[PDB]
């Protein structure tokens, strides 16, 4: 029999750890000779494979390098201009690749060129609300100051926006242990900790969305226009440099001026965490200074796109994506994602070499130049989107599969939570203590819902990874899921190593997973997923799912305008209408569930007008106008933190318009544009409930 | 047999005259309670008529009236301050109408107040090309002037746009005989001309498509967020008042100033037609001064929306709509329209009841508020665009069924010629001396092809009508058609009688269409065109025929630029891109020909994925980031002219971008506009081509 257990039983662990080896032997830099030689060999093994077809697509689109002849790197120098000290111009390489070329240094990708000169002022993680205990409680102002951030808590491109706004004329990042060094664990290679030289590499881009800088809307094709770099979107003003806590040791340890505000301030190395300005009075007269040279260029990026065509629905897509480019060799991030979807397209390629198709097409798609700011999902999608939003099911995205070994980390739409529930209870657990038990059991002891008994925790989607032109943009119901650490066992996000060239095939085959048993668990839910979404004759999506979590929203949302109940009073602010949208959205989604579950089952017109209004119902979430000054959000449920690319807000129009608003200077103008955003929300709720009723 | 021909033969003349005659007997102005119970009377006789649902569809929308205590007027004042001559407070109403109430009388609808005294200056029709003579060519300064303008050529909202960037005060509108009496014929009520006291109301908004003012991009509902007036949409800043060419005689008699640069620029009234500014040296110190007192109001329109279910697809939607509210009576405008609307739904409702239901779902639609924006059709897109985007699979428009009795004309997007041209062949001319011949043999004799031999003129779609929201916001499917006059015989556009009291059932009756048939014939093509939309089995739609007036857009295109050669090498400026779109688009319009024509036609599945093809192809020429400052005119290759809301544009985007070029201060910035807009083509056409391929 061909259903989902065939499928699931093809999948093989060892598999898995052959292409993890295989993926991450050499560097696979976006732009790189190196990757376009992996995009062909994906190419040929997924044709291999037994897929339909599958072909490149490629886009030429502006990338970021250093100067191989002109190294970035930061001094502190003296009055007469001597560098009396320097940081170091590549991290040690791991046992065995101390001799593998190409390891692009650490820097900061779409840095500006310069040598600013300046004080240091340290900014803790460079926040939002840091900038406002900075400029507002402390009275310190950065206005010409170099900063330096610690990495960690949110996207370093917000952290360079925030000083950007601040008046910094440089940023310096780097990975403080107290975020990068679990306490007992030992540096790699002997164990999966963060080593003082180790530094994380990524883009300080603010796209909001927009893919290619240079190509905001339209693909990056061969006949495309381009904006001039100066009218580009997204690029930052001031030079910035990440460096580890061994180079960052020195330059904090001498800082003077205020002591930090509080414990939150202060990190894990021997210094006092003073927020300056500048050093103390021995060193007063020592600046630090930046040298970033390099360059922004023009680059063509590959993406490979597998196709296995629906034996019934042909023109509705199922995507399983995720991006092949790494900063250095990828153990983790992606190449622990892109092995899982190989295994996955193989598995599928042995099923239809047996005769089977799926019911709906599959896309498979190994994105390329997504560690500079989602660039080949973006320039696909764009030039994609009519087929898409016209055709596109649900998009599951497929970066790292582990960033720990304690249980499932599952985000995604509200329409997918019952699909993903199903799933779990039929899967395996790879845990220890929970053998013969189903994952849904061990991931929900181990990730208990904040709401619901005998649940496990599903996130929303927030953004930084390929899912977000699908999801923001285009309103494609999409998921993600991987293996993760437990929040319990050290606070930090995300894994030590992230982005640094310590991430090997070593590491993870030491360290994280062994046996490859978190890998092919993964394999089972990101494959099965994909499976249900593919074949199954009705949509595997709940409608009724949306309600519950709108009502959670509007209940949020009210409660963060209530904390100012006399404006309320005065500008006349009801939340009454989106109310009103939510409790007819949840009473006419229960009637459409009853008429999916009562409807004439003989009539595929019938299930395909439901299978459509299903589909559609992600979309009916668009507002084609967009968000305020976001033309690429376009999703009015959620979009990407305006604070924190990573995280997800929901009702993010009305969240944004109430946001710091007792600090505005016209109430009546702020709380005119709160009322705006509730009746956008209002009517897009409503709207979308509406696709629900009966169409005649 | 429940055919076409059940359907078209259920149709009769006299029941199109006897509810013309019911629709014409009082004013129906939108806003007012005589339009309400008008859309309350249609509302019960289409539910008798035997439709599933007739709903009304309400808004509350920026409307603009005159003050009834507070009449607007223009006056000839002396330099005491006396006024000497004194404009019309209404027109003579006709006989048996001198008591009937609630006339509006004369008015621009949205003029702002004022009380502007000045000179005048005569600007001829105030297109574009008119203030390009007087500033460039006649260096005449409009500034601080009252400008006074004939109607005709274009429409009067982007006369007074035109007059405001000339920097007038004031606009003076009016309707010369020239091009409102025809030579021979008597003035209403003896002949269908305009009388010398006649004056044509008409809204001067310049709403580039977004509907209600004070709502852009969403319903005007009852918790809608309403903007201030000062950042309302398309509300003229200068005072404005239409008058007839009694009155107008007695403004211009007395301009001197400079001559009238040629003779296209003189009316026929016996006046000199001098530009000015001001009056000959005996009255050099009279000047003029308009009084405004018309004020705009948030006030309650109603549509009456109408719904037959579907068979086989409830999910698909083809939209019969017009407009209801009329200036005065609306005996030709709109009631000529909705009285064949009526007596379609009527015929469609007989089948029904004897148990026939079309194939697809069809919506009936009175709009309300069409005379003030095409608010009522607009605001319910809005409500309803989820909707309309995913299922909306064409837009037949239906205001005036005659503006002459020569032959027909239809204007409509490409998809539907071939179904235009095999209806007519089946329907009856009814044409005197084409007895016993087909509507598409007179058609194709009185007007022919400009292209092609033996096949009638289709014009493109322009605006100004109700289709606006659904053909160039949303990207559905339009057309529309009606009876028309000779262009040979007289070379004015329109109607004389149009939006004047003098517009009654009587002039229809007596002097348009005695015997109702040329009513008759067009709600055979309108109703026809509506039936095999919704009853064909597959969408009567010929893709072949966008790729053939592609080439002919970028033809013409390509043409102008061509007009600049030095610009062209400097800026490297290559149609190659555009050319090459169009060409893909032909081969691949072809092969989806071939296998619509070919497929297995037992499969319900590849039918509808062909027939989700048919009706998202007009869906795939729609940008979702609009053309450049219009947000709300998303079609890439038809817009409304930004000199003439009433003509359609093709290739707007790089038309725009070219027009009066050589003017730009900075060539560069000029053609590198020029090129990105050939980019968005290029790209938008092999976009939409691409959704014509094999899905997988
Ligand atoms: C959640 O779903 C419910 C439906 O169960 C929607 O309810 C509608 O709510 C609006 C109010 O926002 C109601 O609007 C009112 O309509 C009255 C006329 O309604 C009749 O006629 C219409 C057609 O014109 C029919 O569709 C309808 O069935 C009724 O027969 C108006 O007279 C009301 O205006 C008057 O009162 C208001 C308030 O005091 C004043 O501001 C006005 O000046 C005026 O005096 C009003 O417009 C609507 O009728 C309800 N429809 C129903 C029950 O079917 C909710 O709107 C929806 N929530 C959201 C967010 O969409
Ligand atoms: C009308 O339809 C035709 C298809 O019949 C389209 O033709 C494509 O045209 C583009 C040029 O605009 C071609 O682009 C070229 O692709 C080369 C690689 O193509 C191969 O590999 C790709 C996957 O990466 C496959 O899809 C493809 O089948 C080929 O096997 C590049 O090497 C070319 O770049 C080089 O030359 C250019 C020009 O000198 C330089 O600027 C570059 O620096 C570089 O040296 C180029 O990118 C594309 O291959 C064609 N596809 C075909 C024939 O299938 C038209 O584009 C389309 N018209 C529009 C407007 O879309
Ligand atoms: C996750 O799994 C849960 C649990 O299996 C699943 O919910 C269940 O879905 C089934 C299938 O829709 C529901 O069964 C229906 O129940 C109603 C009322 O009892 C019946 O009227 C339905 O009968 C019709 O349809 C049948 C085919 O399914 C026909 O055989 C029959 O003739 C009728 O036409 C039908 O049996 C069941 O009630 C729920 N259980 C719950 C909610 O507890 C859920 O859908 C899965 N989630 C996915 C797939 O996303
Ligand atoms: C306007 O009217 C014209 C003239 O009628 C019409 O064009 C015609 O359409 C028919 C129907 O598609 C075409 O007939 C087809 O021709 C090809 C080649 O000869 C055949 O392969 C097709 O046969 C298949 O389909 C048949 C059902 O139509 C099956 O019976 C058969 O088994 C095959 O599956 C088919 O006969 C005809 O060639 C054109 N004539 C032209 C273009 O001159 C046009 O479509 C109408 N426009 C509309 C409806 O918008
Ligand atoms: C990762 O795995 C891939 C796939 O197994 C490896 O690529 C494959 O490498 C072999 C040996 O280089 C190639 O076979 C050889 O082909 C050449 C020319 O066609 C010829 O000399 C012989 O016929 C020989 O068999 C094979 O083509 C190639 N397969 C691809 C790219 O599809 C790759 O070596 C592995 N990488 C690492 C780091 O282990
Ligand atoms: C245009 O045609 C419509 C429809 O025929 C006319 O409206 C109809 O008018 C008659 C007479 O006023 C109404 O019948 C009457 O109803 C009232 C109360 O229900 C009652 O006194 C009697 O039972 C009587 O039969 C009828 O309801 C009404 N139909 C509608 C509005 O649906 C209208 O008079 C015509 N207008 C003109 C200008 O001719
Ligand atoms: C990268 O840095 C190198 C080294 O400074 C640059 O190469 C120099 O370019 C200048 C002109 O700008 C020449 O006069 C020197 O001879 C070059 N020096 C060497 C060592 O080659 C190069 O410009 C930079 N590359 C970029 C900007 O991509
Ligand atoms: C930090 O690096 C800089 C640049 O390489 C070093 O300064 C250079 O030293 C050489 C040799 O003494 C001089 O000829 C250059 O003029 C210097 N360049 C600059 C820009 O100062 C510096 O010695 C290094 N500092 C440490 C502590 O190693
Ligand atoms: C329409 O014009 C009338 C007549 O001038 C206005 O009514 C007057 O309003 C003023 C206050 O603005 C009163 O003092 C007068 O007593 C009113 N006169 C009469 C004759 O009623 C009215 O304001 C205007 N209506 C509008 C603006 O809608
Ligand atoms: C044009 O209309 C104006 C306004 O009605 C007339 O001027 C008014 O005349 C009365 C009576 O003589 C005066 O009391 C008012 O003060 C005048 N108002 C203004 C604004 O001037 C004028 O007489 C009319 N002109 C003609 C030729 O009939
Ligand atoms: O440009 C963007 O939006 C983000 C690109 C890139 N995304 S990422 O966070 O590294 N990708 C992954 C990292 C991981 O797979 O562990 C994630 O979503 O967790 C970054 O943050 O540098
Ligand atoms: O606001 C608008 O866009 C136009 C509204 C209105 N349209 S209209 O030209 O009068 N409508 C008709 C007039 C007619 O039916 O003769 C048309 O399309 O020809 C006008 O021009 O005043
Ligand atoms: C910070 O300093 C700069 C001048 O060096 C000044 O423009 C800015 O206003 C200052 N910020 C404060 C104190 O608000
Ligand atoms: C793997 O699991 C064990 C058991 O909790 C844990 O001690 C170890 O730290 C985990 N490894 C990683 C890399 O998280
Ligand atoms: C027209 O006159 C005004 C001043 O009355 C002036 O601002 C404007 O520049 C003039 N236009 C010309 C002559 O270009
Ligand atoms: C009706 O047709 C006749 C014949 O051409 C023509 O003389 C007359 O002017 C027409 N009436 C109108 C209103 O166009
Ligand atoms: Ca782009
Ligand atoms: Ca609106
Ligand atoms: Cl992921
Ligand atoms: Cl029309
Ligand atoms: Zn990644
Ligand atoms: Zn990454
Ligand atoms: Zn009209
Ligand atoms: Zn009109």
């Amino acid at each position: 029999k061909h259903n989902m257990k065939a499928f699931l039983d093809e999948l093989k662990a060892e598999n898995i750890k052959k292409f993890l080896y295989n993926f991450t032997q050499i560097p696979h830099l976006a732009g790189t000779e190196q990757n376009f030689q992996l995009a062909k060999q994906i190419q040929s093994q997924w044709k291999e494979f037994g897929l339909d077809s599958v072909e490149l697509a490629h886009y030429d689109v502006l990338l970021s390098y250093p100067n191989k002849t002109h190294p970035n790197y930061i001094s502190i120098i003296n009055e007469d201009g001597n560098e009396i000290f320097n940081t170091s111009l590549f991290e040690p390489p791991p046992p065995g690749y101390e001799n593998v070329s190409d390891i692009v240094p650490p820097f900061s990708a779409f840095s500006p060129q310069g040598m600013p000169e300046g004080d240091l002022v340290y900014v803790n993680y460079a926040r939002t609300e840091d900038f406002f205990k900075l400029e507002r409680d402390m009275k310190i102002n950065c206005s010409g100051k170099i900063v330096i951030a610690r990495y960690g808590k949110v996207f370093r491109g917000n952290k360079v926006k925030n000083a950007q706004l601040a008046g910094a004329k440089g940023v310096i990042l780097y990975s403080d242990p107290a975020d990068y060094f679990a306490p007992g664990v030992k540096s790699y290679p002997d164990g999966w900790n963060l080593p003082g030289g180790g530094v994380q590499r990524g883009n300080i881009l603010n796209l909001n969305g927009a893919g290619d800088p240079l190509t905001p809307g339209y693909p990056a094709n061969e006949y495309a226009y381009r904006r001039g770099i100066a009218e580009a979107v997204g690029l930052p003003s001031i030079p910035v440099h990440p460096i580890g806590y061994y180079d960052a040791q020195k330059l904090l340890e001498k800082m003077g001026g205020s002591a930090p505000p509080d414990s939150s301030w202060r990190g894990s190395l021997k210094v006092p965490y003073n927020v300056g300005p500048g050093f103390t009075g021995n060193f007063s007269t020592q600046k630090v200074k930046m040298h970033i040279h390099s360059t922004n260029e023009v680059t063509r990026i590959y993406n490979v796109i597998g196709t296995l065509r629906g034996a019934v629905e042909p023109d509705r897509y199922v995507i399983l994506g995720g991006h092949r480019d790494s900063w250095v060799f990828g153990g983790i991030d992606p190449q622990s994602g892109a092995a899982v979807v190989h295994e996955i397209v193989r598995s599928f390629g042995t099923l239809k070499k047996e005769g089977w198709r799926p019911r709906r097409t599959i896309l498979f798609a190994s994105w390329d130049a997504m560690e500079f700011g989602l660039l080949g999902s973006t320039e696909w999608a764009e030039e994609n989107s009519r087929l898409l939003q016209e055709r596109g099911v649900a998009y599951i995205n497929a970066d790292s599969s582990i960033e720990g070994n304690y249980t499932l980390r599952v985000d995604c739409t509200p329409l997918m939570y019952s699909l993903v529930h199903n799933l779990t209870k039929e899967l395996k657990s790879p845990d220890e203590g929970f053998e013969g038990k189903s994952l849904y059991e061990s991931w929900t002891k181990k990730s208990p819902s904040p709401e619901f008994s005998g649940m496990p925790r599903i996130s929303k989607l927030g953004s930084g990874n390929d899912f977000e032109v699908f999801f923001q943009r285009l309103g494609i119901a999409s998921g993600r899921a991987r293996y993760t650490k437990n929040w319990e066992t050290n606070k930090f996000s995300g894994y030590p190593l992230y982005h640094s060239v310590y991430e090997t095939y070593e590491l993870v085959e030491k360290f994280y997973d062994p046996m490859f048993k978190y890998h092919l668990t993964v394999a089972q839910v990101r494959g099965g997923m994909v499976f249900e979404l593919a074949n199954s004759i009705v949509l595997p999506f709940d409608c009724r799912d949306y309600a519950v979590v709108l009502r959670k929203y509007a209940d949020k949302i009210y409660s963060i305008s209530m904390k100012h109940p006399q404006e309320m009073k005065t500008y006349s602010v009801s939340f009454d209408s989106l109310f009103s949208a939510v409790k007819n959205f949840t009473e006419i989604a229960s009637k459409f569930s009853e008429r999916l579950q009562d409807f004439d089952k003989s009539n595929p017109i019938v299930l395909r007008m439901m299978n459509d209004q299903l589909m559609f119902l992600e979309r009916a979430f668009i507002d084609p106008l967009g968000l305020p000054d976001r033309p690429f959000y376009r999703h009015v449920i959620y979009a990407p933190s305006s604070h924190n690319k990573y995280a997800g807000e929901s009702f993010p129009g009305i969240y944004d318009a109430l946001f710091d608003i007792e600090s505005k200077v016209d109430p009546s103008k702020a709380w005119g544009e709160v009322k705006r955003q509730i009746y956008v929300a209002a009517f897009t709720v409503q709207a979308a409930a509406e696709t629900l009723s009966e169409v005649a």
